[PDB]
């Protein structure tokens, strides 16, 4: 991608913080965000706000009054419109020379495949159910496809607790627990010597506060935040290691 | 005191579950001042509509620029030229028809802080980014045990698991939290107490600045909006903790 006047404009607080080759890189970049509610939503307006060039949105649910409390696009006049649609046209007004893409589904272990294979830098999984996340995961670990899924955000009211680390070493974050109990069983994903799965995981220590579990913006949006950060981190480590 | 509608619930059930039914009637009955409708005052006053906070008071005098668009949630191409904290507060309108949202349309200085702060706010959220009124802002709240929450320089910073909140006077890698001591003691006399504190509590990163890498310092949402978030969150934590100690 050629970067415009325009484009140096609207990143050029982007380019004194990362750089101008990682300015290059992110508006060269393809991230793909899959579930585009309480944790995806943030992540794929981070994406858009650090110059990032092309943007896939993955979620075929629509805009309820009761996202209000933790997802982007849940405004009044948005209501009973799909969430991707409106999360792609907020990027469009963001950056109107973002290339992003909507995918009006589901992911699922039948079409995985044809959606993670158009070639993305990233994928930023923030899938709430534990069966297609686990084959969203398995995939892009044995394509070597970059990924950072995340895990329990409802439930806890400290963002400052939210890390990554290996999705092996997390703790107090039972959807993960049942992640790692689906890859090994349904997929072979089993920890190496070093006790890790070759995945990296955006979660909490913070114990689960029962009341499902709710949830507030400042934690779920932080999730998403802690994604992209970690991925984009990530790249340009990769970039700087190429030459 | 705000009645909660049955439209109330339904857009923030999920805070109810997460931080309690008192809680709820707390947020909805707080009246919470911004100022500083910018790269952290923008998400913070997003993430208090978020949470059924049920009067808002949004200061600033700011145009939204082009050059916001990295790190400021109502930077929107069709935005370019309007006043932030009207826009901001339109947005808030659409998160919640019933929250009670106030634009004050100007800048906190010493000679105006008094009457802005005199509505009697639950909390103050201190997102400026320039000394002077920032001074003149935390000096006034101090002095007259305001709940506030400030926060420092959240340019030249990458990594939003490294923000915390501390005592103002403890803070480090923080240029502006460092020139914000300075100008309290010189202008308003506020100087650390026996223990080593200012008794103000600011949001800050422990990582190193990272200085400008073209042509001041760089700046990310992540990192911005995520100090916002963090000063909402001990805000409200602070706030049910002293209803739970009246008793
Ligand atoms: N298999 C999938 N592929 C892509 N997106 C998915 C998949 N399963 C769920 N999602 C999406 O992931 C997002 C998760 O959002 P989140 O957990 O914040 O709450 P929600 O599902 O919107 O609300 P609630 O939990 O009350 O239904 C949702 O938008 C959902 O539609
Ligand atoms: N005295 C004051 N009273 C109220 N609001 C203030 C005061 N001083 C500054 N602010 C606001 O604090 C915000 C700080 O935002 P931030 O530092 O992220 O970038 P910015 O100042 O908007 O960028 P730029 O300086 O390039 O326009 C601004 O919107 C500014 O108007
Ligand atoms: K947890
Ligand atoms: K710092
Ligand atoms: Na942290």
């Amino acid at each position: 991608v050629v970067i415009s006047d325009a484009w140096r404009q609207r990143f050029g607080g982007t380019a004194r913080l990362y750089g101008e080759k990682a300015l290059q890189l992110f508006a060269d970049a393809h991230i793909c965000v899959v579930g585009i509610g309480g944790v995806g939503s943030w992540a794929a307006e981070a994406l858009a706000r650090t110059g990032i060039g092309a943007i896939t949105l993955i979620d075929m649910d629509d805009v309820c009054v009761t996202n209000t409390n933790r997802q982007i696009h849940a405004l009044r006049d948005n209501v009973g419109l799909a969430k991707a649609e409106v999360m792609a046209e907020r990027i469009r007004q963001i950056n109107p020379e973002c290339r992003v893409t909507v995918v009006d589904d589901f992911v699922t272990p039948d079409n995985v495949a044809q959606y993670m294979s158009v070639g993305y830098s990233y994928v930023i999984d923030a899938i709430d159910s534990v069966r297609p996340k686990a084959a969203l995961i398995a995939y892009c670990r044995r394509n070597k496809i970059p990924l950072v899924t995340t895990g329990g955000a409802g439930g806890q009211i400290d963002p400052t607790q939210i890390q990554v680390t290996d999705l092996a070493k997390t703790i107090q974050d039972p959807l993960a627990a049942k992640l790692r109990e689906r890859l090994k069983s349904d997929f072979g994903v089993v920890k190496n010597s070093k006790g890790k799965l070759g995945v990296d995981c955006v979660f909490s220590t913070e114990a689960l506060v029962y009341p499902g579990f709710g949830a507030a913006t400042m934690v779920t949006a932080t999730f998403g935040f802690v994604a992209v950060s970690h991925a984009l981190k990530k790249m340009m480590a990769k970039a700087a290691r190429q030459g």
